């Protein structure tokens, strides 16, 4: 679940964990979120 | 929820939707599943 990973990342930021490490992990998270949305769209287009 | 996309992909396959398009989408779904597990592990390592 990507939403759970985003919540955990933001919790670590609130808690004062390494900003540099969090920025790198968030960039990866955001890329996966975009790929997930694209996959969802293609599955919808196929279904439709 | 990657599980929701996997369930939809499998349902489209059972229902006879384009096998060639489903094969391409399943390759990306599998890649996202791997990437999510890796990111989860990195977040756990940062938390720990």
């Amino acid at each position: 679940n990507l939403a759970a990973l985003r919540s955990e990342l933001q919790a670590l930021r609130r808690e004062g964990f390494s900003p540099e490490r969090l920025a790198a992990l968030e960039s990866r998270l955001q890329a996966l979120e975009r790929r997930l949305a694209a996959l969802r769209s293609r599955l919808q287009a196929l279904r439709g």
